[PDB]
């Protein structure tokens, strides 16, 4: 028996199913960072650290002695529970197509909100710095007139061009922005079909993030390393309702400081 | 895991056979309807109404349309609670055989007699009319001598042959018809024996019913339809005790008018 | 003999087969429904409900009992007579490729519309509520410049994009939008290509519908349940004239309240 406990739950094995498929399509649509960085194979629940290569000086405990310090950065576990009916667990085995998956899609979608949050913009307490703080290409500036964004895209490509980073490029837009570009047209085309016809990579959707990223998908520069990959895994329930929780466990780690430009507002 | 939940049930397999062998045998004893009506193979938990064949008239969508709805009867769920002793369930596996399978079996009597109640009595709710309801044969009165009862089951065999039924013919009577026929004799023989010899085939004991019933055993004319037979399921437990229920999903549908004959006090 | 009696018509097979050509051209070329809901196999003519997987609370027969009817929604029958004339019948096998199919094209498209009607509108007497009653989502509103209504229906795939739905989407057009699109024209193209431009999808001509629709074909959101498909039956007939009909009988069902944006004038 796992430590998710599922065996304890009172979910049958139709609704197990109507929750994963919920549950994977929710956190596969709403994910923009898997599809840019490198993903590597889960850890397993052992790994609670990835190796840095580098060396950290320390009081040497004896005279004559010389010592270090492994530098390395812990994999933060990130769970989000949420809450289920047990009328509607009850309904899938009768045949019922509409159950009330709500609560497993708000999960889903605010666990992959902290994975992209957490890649582009940081987490501080689980010492990952962002993508953002650790570009060192200049930030750009999105203007308000949706029309002029092309504009800036190719200023931030050729940032990364005499930065010396080959492509190919893709463009991670925030909801707001991606909704502007889409919502706007020049030529009778979305300005959003402007910005795919710059780039060979694609304009990813990223409702997580803010302003906007462009950066290249060659590979070996942004390292997501999965201890375990969103697990469904059982808390506690009563008469009317069973508690669940999503759960991963991860760490992110970007080795080239010139292959992203962020765009702000 | 079905959605019975009896893996999560503080039960042993030894007491759950037990607890499966008293209510099984319970319901057998107590049932009467199944003994002469038709009783279909369940259908499953998908299954939520029986098709009739007839059409209802709906008011049409547009001009020059003709509009019917299907017509069906929806299946009921009959859900009888019971609570066992934890102390008892744990006794079994020490080899005890006196355990206290009261509730079980007050459990199955309780459902049996919804069952008969619903097939004969009726249940308007389920939208049910019962066999006594949709009896077309006039109905006759039981005497309070016991002795005369054998004169009225032969004058509604007259009204089920002046019908153009034919049988083989079964009698079902009251507790207390058959506790009076059953203890009071003429000629040295049981007023039941009396009963015995009038038709071809059986008195049955029905501790559900009012009265008496007369009805043929032909075929095709009541008709049971199971969408789950009965099924024990496992609701909560505490320290003390655990809380199951017995379960089945049913309609019943009668086809003929005059193919039974109700006698009431 | 089936309940058509179509052996029972003094119409001949080669004149059967120009009927039966000219209705399934018609219906096939009316209908936009079946383009993107999911249609299921018949169920003949026994069927009668669809299980919706629900329990509705019903007054218990007795103490200690707890009683549920199950959940269904009733299939419709929809009935289009037409009157052919026997001279065109008897045209027929004579070599005449000019014989009057008029009536025929008439009942199918009619059925064709109560049929899109019924699943885009509702049929509140079937209970079915359309998929514009059922749809979650904020309803959007056509406006009547034709050169902006490639605007809202990027609007409305944003509505869809923030309900956490992907495609492919197809966009539904009611007759008047459909004509107004394809007959204005910007850029050198027309208003219609630029929509076919937006979608991965198709964009659908629905003569029935009001309005417009925009939602996902994914699969899984939208159930049309067919009892039985469009057939010709015979009803009468006289010296001059043939009575036939065109019949279908089904439900419709929709799971998913997101899956579809609606907009009007």
């Amino acid at each position: 028996m796992n430590n998710l406990y599922r065996d304890l739950a009172p979910v049958t094995e139709a609704a197990w199913a109507e929750i994963e498929l919920e549950a994977a399509r929710t956190f596969k649509r709403h994910i923009a960072g898997r599809r840019v960085v490198d993903v590597s194979d889960p850890g397993g629940p052992v790994t609670a650290a990835v190796s840095t290569g580098r060396l950290i000086d320390v009081k040497a405990p004896t005279n004559g002695v010389i010592a270090h310090l492994r530098a390395s950065k812990p994999l933060v576990r990130l769970r989000v529970p949420f809450t289920l009916s047990r009328n509607e667990i009850d309904d899938v085995e009768r045949g019922s197509k509409d159950s009330d998956w709500e609560p497993v899609k708000e999960a889903a979608k605010k666990l992959a909100f902290v994975e992209d949050r957490t890649i582009f913009e940081g987490y501080s307490a689980a010492s990952i710095e962002g993508i953002r703080s650790a570009s060192s290409n200049p930030a750009l500036t999105l203007p308000e007139d949706p029309r002029e964004i092309p504009d800036v895209i190719s200023q931030a490509l050729s940032e990364l061009r005499l930065a010396g980073v080959d492509g190919p490029y893709s463009v991670l837009l925030s909801a707001d922005v991606y909704t502007k570009v889409s919502e706007t047209s020049d030529h009778g085309y979305p300005i959003r079909e402007h910005l795919n016809r710059l780039v060979d990579g694609d304009i990813i959707w990223a409702p997580a993030i803010d302003g906007a990223f462009v950066l290249t998908t060659r590979g070996g520069d942004f390292d997501l390393q999965l201890g375990t990959d969103v697990a469904i895994g059982y808390a506690s329930h009563d008469t009317d309702t069973v508690r669940l929780y999503l759960q991963e466990t991860l760490t992110f780690l970007c080795y080239t400081a010139e292959a992203s430009v962020a765009l702000s507002h």
